[PDB]
């Protein structure tokens, strides 16, 4: 199946914002070094019959009024090396328009959306690709620089160009900048216990450069049915509640270290990301679009991750949240202002999670509905080049059986680990937990 | 308008890579005699000075990248290139200026100004064996400037080039470590097999004479020619062949066919001579395993279709676009492990793709743009190699710099007495007038 590149598109803001250049600073949280990757991820739409290209472009354009940093280019300070939005007249956002003699299915996926290194996200932090399937439907995929922006400022702007789409006169809410006021660190930086027993230093450590050999990609459909017994059975054995991303978590990062062979005194790591927007005090505010989310984490040694019941394991998840503070956010900043330079880092064995599930996928809708699928494509994420993700929920879930009933866990291994890891996920289907 | 050389630096890695001495073994896709050519290329930029930073960025890359220092020699068993490095070596980097703005000519984008060829050095044979890699920094007297670049097609193709400029493009933009460590291992990964096969594929496309010369042939003297292209007229081209095919075609294949149609008729190819369409595609996410994402080396093979040069005039653009779309199908691990099997069997036998082949290049889609040293990405790109894919009249389709005026650039370099009937040719395909049957 060959997919042609047609033409790209340099979309400008439809009125032009700047007179003359303009630098913006980045807050602490969006220099993180672990952020300093693009993000890559699609949007499938259903329907294709103007045309999707043509109402994304406009879109875009129009919405570049308010967002033009997305169409700015990332470049190092002349004093510290953090990154700095360059942004003048004449910046752009490309749109890549494609086309593909296909079917959406919902190799090949990695050609919907550009694969910059992340020194050449730098130059182009900001890549749409709208590609059509000659079978019907289409492809919204994005390569955003993760300094830009987190996940939910992606959403604002996506939001954004969404209702200009559907015939808004202006975008809902004017986004945020502030970044040094809002998110910038204390005269005197303090840095709390909490961060320091996650963080260290290591100026010859990279956590995405790692030699753990190929990764692969895998995904496995959990259903809701083995989550309840899963849920049920920790209950009988521990009298202790657990939601689904602390015992589906503990699960898969059991079998990941499991099948890693990692060495039983490796300090391992389980992280995630929190929006903390509404936490700091005092709160930013709804149009903030840079980065506002802190990761949290669990750490235990392998050989006890791997041997020790679940049922610890998932308290040791739930309990990671109690961490969530504005002291811990600040910390965190403060971390990043006297040590960016030192290789802040957590180190080898970090496991990331990702839980898509329970976000407005459906509001991105430019005419042709909600997204019917969504896939990110990036395994360099929280430190971790094995990133886990928890997927939507599709809208057949909810339309069929209660047995029938499920989501999509998308898993990036190490090669060598995952004919193990996929015997584990085998017998989790089959209710085979083997809990203690 | 006058260019002057003001210096030649001779920039060694910043830190010695070599304590000892070595002799690096290329691959038989390296070693084809095709890539014997010092491949020219050419970056515009508008704009410490550029060639300071263009300077210390070649040292710093220079400590992964430093085969580009080395020399090309042939071995002592067979003709084949083998490349020694050692602990002194450098790339050379000409210093240069020219007395007019950028603006006064087409900041290269129109017609040569009468200097275009004095912005890359263009090495004799044994200048670019025993300098494989040359850059020059040309300043033009209003601040602007061009980066030219001769590397030995030997040493890599054009993905392979674009690892090494984006390594010293990052190096240049403050990065503390280039984003993907270049890998050598060419021996291990694309040599031949131990009992070497060739299928029909490669058979059918490559012939044996020790004494043909692909660039060579008394065609008379080749010129240099663009043409603009408007997505427009692309997409009625693409509607026509549809409307009476039934088939969609790729820009490639339509316009490959246009051009190829166009190019044989104006040179008059007799009527059963056969003639060849030449491409060459990136094998690296092919093969089974995949080449490793640092492979700089050549990574390409050349794919083919062929016809009677009688048939190839007077069929449909539709017929000729179809075979050209056709021509994908060979592409496979066993094309590429058989091309490098007959490298093996009969390098020195004189293997080629006969006469009548025009390349075609698709650079539209590289990532030109981060080739950026802190003055953006280049405004211009200009390649002045015209000996290609077993070609002496390669074409090259090229980014440019609303939708009734969108477009790309066509780089065509054919025969002078064919150029007349070619520039008539696209002029009645600006106008939509594509005789397609
Ligand atoms: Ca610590
Ligand atoms: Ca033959």
């Amino acid at each position: 199946a060959t997919l042609e590149i047609t033409d790209i598109a340099l979309v400008q803001p439809s009125h032009q914002p700047l007179s003359n250049d303009q630098t913006l600073s980045l807050s602490h949280l969006d220099n993180d070094n672990n952020l300093h990757v693009s993000f890559r991820y699609l949007r499938v739409y259903s329907s294709s019959s103007e045309s999707p290209s043509a109402v994304v472009s406009a879109s875009l354009a129009t919405a570049l009024v308010h967002y033009y940093p997305l169409a700015g280019s990332l470049r190092r300070s002349a004093s510290d090396n953090r990154f700095e939005l360059l942004c003048s007249a004449g910046q752009s956002v490309p749109l890549v328009n494609a086309t593909v003699n296909c079917t959406l299915e919902s190799g090949f996926v990695e050609r919907l959306v550009p694969d910059p290194t992340r020194e050449e996200g730098m130059v182009n932090p900001c890549i749409l690709q709208v590609t059509m399937f000659q079978c019907g439907g289409w492809v919204l995929g994005a390569s955003i620089h993760h300094a830009i922006c987190d996940g939910l400022g992606a959403s604002l702007f996506f939001n954004a160009m969404a209702e200009l789409a559907r015939g808004a006169t202006k975008i809902s809410i004017e986004p945020v900048w502030d970044r040094e006021r809002l998110l910038g660190p204390r005269e005197k930086p303090w840095v709390g216990a909490p961060v320091r027993d996650f963080l260290s230093l290591d100026k010859d450590f990279d956590p995405y450069g790692q030699a753990i050999g190929d990764v692969k990609r895998d995904c496995f459909f959990v259903t809701d049915d083995s989550l309840d017994q899963l849920k049920a059975q920790l209950l009988e054995k521990s009298g202790l509640n657990f939601t689904t991303f602390e015992a589906l978590g503990a699960y898969i990062w059991r079998a990941k270290v499991r099948a890693a062979k990692t060495e039983e005194k490796e300090n391992v790591k389980f992280v995630y990301s929190i929006n903390i927007r509404r936490l700091m005090n005092p709160p930013l505010p709804k149009g903030y679009w840079g980065n506002g989310c802190v990761p949290m984490y669990a750490q235990i040694k392998a050989g006890e991750l791997i041997e020790q019941p679940i049922w610890k394991t998932a308290e040791l998840i739930k309990q990671s949240k109690s961490n969530t503070s504005d002291e811990y956010v600040r910390s965190f900043i403060d971390f990043q202002e006297l040590h960016h330079k030192d290789g802040i880092n957590a180190g080898t064995g970090v496991t990331g999670f990702t839980d898509w599930r329970y976000l407005g996928h459906s509001t991105i809708d430019f005419g042709w509905g909600g997204p019917v699928t969504v896939l990110p494509l990036s395994n360099k994420l929280l430190g971790s080049m094995e990133p886990c993700f928890f997927l939507p929920y599709s809208t057949d879930a909810a339309a069929g059986s209660k047995k029938d009933s499920g989501f999509k866990v998308l898993v990036n291994l190490r090669e060598s680990a995952m004919p193990e890891f996929k015997e584990a996920m085998d017998k989790f289907h089959k209710g085979e937990f083997a809990l203690s």
